[PDB]
């Protein structure tokens, strides 16, 4: 149950994407870096109860 649509936090930015990854920590680094390179900083959200990551800024 890897989770399939990435959804990033922007008022005039929006978009899905997904990719694969080795484990959730080796996700974490591409996705928080993916977050950066948009100039999206925050604190990193998650909700098990919907397989989904969301930055809060």
């Amino acid at each position: 149950m890897m989770q399939y649509k990435l959804i990033l936090n922007g008022k005039t930015l929006k978009g899905e994407t997904t990719t694969e990854a080795v484990d959730a920590a080796t996700a974490e680094k591409v996705f928080k870096q993916y977050a950066n390179d948009n100039g999206v900083d925050g604190e990193w959200t998650y909700d098990d109860a919907t397989k989904t990551f969301t930055v809060t800024e």
